[PDB]
C-alpha cells in the first residue's frame, strides 16, 4: 500500500507494507551523498538488512537518549564535517526517538537537507507521519525542534516482528489513540479485535490498524498542519501524558494511555459526560499495561494555565483550560486504581 500527503503541493509519499525497505534506491541515487542515521539497538538488529547500501551509516543513541543538544551539535558537526551539500539527505532508520531528532538534524542542516523516514516501531506509524521533529531540553519533551515535511515516508510492516511486547505496549495506545479520534466505531472495533494480551502480543491484523491509523492523522495533518486548529486533537492525553513520561520514564505509549484515562475522569468531572473509567482501566488491564505507574508547559496552553484535549463524547473533541482541582482530583480519582 501507499498512502500520500495533499497539501496544495511539497507532498512526500508513505510507503507501508511487509518489506518497503525496497523503495530506498529508488530515491538514493537522486542526493549527492546520504547519511543514514540508526538507532544503537535497531542497528544490532538489522545491521545486515541494510547492507544493499553516496551512503554513510551514523549510529545514534539508542531510543530517547538522543534526543539531546549535545547529540545534537555533535551529530550536526560529524555530518558538517564530511562537506555536505543541500542535495544531501539524511536517512532516519529506528523509532520516533530516532526520526525526531534525525528529522530536526535534516531541518536544521544547511538550513534544511533531505529527509527520508524509516520507521521500525509501531508507535512510528504516528511519528513518521506529520513532519514533528525536535529534541528534548533539561525542561521537557520536545521544546526545541520544527516542522519538516520529509522527502518521504518508507514504512517496512517487517520491523515490527522484532517488538518486545514492552514497545508493542507503549506502540499500541498510539494506534488506539487514533481509533479514539475515529469516534466510538473505529473504537469498540479495535478493543474488539485486540482484546487481550495474547491477541495483541502477536500482532495479528495489527497492520490493518496501522493504516487505520496514519490514514486518519494524515487528514488531520493536511488540514491542520501548524498546529493551529484540530492537529490539536492529536494532543489526546499528552497532556497529563508526556508529564508522566518524562517523570517516571515509562514508555512514550504507556504515558499516553494514561494520560488517556486521566482525559477520560477530567472530561466527567467537568462535563460528567458519564465515561466508563472501570471500562477502559479493564482494557489496560487485559491488554497487558503494567497498572503500577509540568504540564504547566505543555504546547497548547496560554499564559492563563492548562489546556487539556479534553472528549465531552466520541466525536465530539474539545481543547481548554482546567484549574489544577480538577486535575488535582483526577490523579487521585485515578489512583483509585
Ligand atoms: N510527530 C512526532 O514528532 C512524534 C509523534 C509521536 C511520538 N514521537 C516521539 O517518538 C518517541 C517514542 O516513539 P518510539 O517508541 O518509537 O521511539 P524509540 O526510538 O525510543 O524506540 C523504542 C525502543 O525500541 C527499539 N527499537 C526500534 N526499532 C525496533 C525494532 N524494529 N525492533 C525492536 N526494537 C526496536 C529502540 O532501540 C528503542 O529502545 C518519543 O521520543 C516521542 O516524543 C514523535
Ligand atoms: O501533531 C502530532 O503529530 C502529535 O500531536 C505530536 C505529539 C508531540 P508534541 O506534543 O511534543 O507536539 C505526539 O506525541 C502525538 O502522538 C501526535
Ligand atoms: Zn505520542
Amino acid at each position: 500500500m501507499k498512502l500520500q500527503t495533499t497539501y496544495p503541493s511539497n507532498n512526500y509519499p508513505i510507503y507501508v507494507e511487509h518489506g518497503a525497505i525496497k523503495y530506498i534506491g529508488t530515491y538514493l541515487n537522486q542526493f549527492d551523498q546520504s547519511f543514514l542515521l540508526i538507532d544503537e539497538y535497531v542497528n544490532q538488529y538489522f545491521a545486515n538488512k541494510f547492507d544493499d547500501i553516496n551512503v554513510h551509516k551514523v549510529i545514534i543513541p539508542a531510543g530517547e537518549k538522543t534526543k539531546t543538544f549535545e547529540q545534537y551539535q555533535e551529530t550536526l558537526e560529524y555530518i558538517l564535517s564530511h562537506h555536505v551539500t543541500r542535495n544531501t539527505a539524511i536517512i532516519a532508520v529506528g523509532g520516533g526517538a530516532t526520526g525526531d531528532f534525525a528529522g530536526f538534524v535534516a531541518a536544521t542542516l544547511l538550513r534544511g537537507v533531505h529527509f527520508i523516514q524509516v520507521p521500525t516501531t509501531i508507535l512510528a506509524h504516528d511519528s513518521s507521519v506529520g513532519g514533528k521533529v525536535g529534541i528534548n531540553s533539561k525542561q521537557g519533551k520536545n521544546l526545541i525542534g520544527a516542522f519538516y515535511r520529509p522527502t518521504a515516508v518508507i514504512y517496512d510492516l517487517d520491523f515490527l516482528k522484532t517488538l518486545p511486547f514492552k514497545q508493542i505496549l507503549s506502540g499500541y495506545a498510539e494506534v488506539y489513540k487514533h481509533a479514539l479520534l475515529n469516534g466510538e466505531s473505529a473504537t469498540q472495533d479495535i478493543e474488539q479485535h485486540f482484546k487481550d494480551r495474547e491477541i495483541l502480543q502477536s500482532l495479528n491484523g495489527m497492520d490493518k490498524y496501522i493504516a487505520k491509523g496514519i490514514e486518519t492523522k494524515l487528514d488531520i495533518v493536511v488540514a491542520d498542519e501548524k498546529e493551529q486548529g484540530v492537529r490539536k486533537f492529536l494532543n489526546l492525553g499528552h497532556t497529563f501524558g508526556h508529564a508522566v513520561e518524562y517523570y517516571h520514564k515509562i514508555p512514550h505509549g504507556h504515558a499516553v494511555m494514561v494520560g488517556i484515562i486521566y482525559q477520560f475522569i477530567v472530561a466527567n468531572a467537568l462535563f460528567d459526560s458519564k465515561h466508563d473509567i472501570s471500562h477502559y482501566i479493564q482494557y489496560l488491564i487485559q491488554l497487558g499495561y503494567p497498572l503500577d505507574m509540568y504540564m504547566l508547559s505543555d504546547k497548547k496552553n496560554d499564559k492563563q494555565g492548562v489546556q487539556m484535549v479534553l472528549m465531552r463524547q466520541f466525536g465530539d473533541i474539545v481543547v481548554q483550560h482546567v484549574d489544577q482541582l480538577t486535575l488535582q482530583h483526577a490523579c487521585e480519582q485515578l489512583k483509585t486504581y
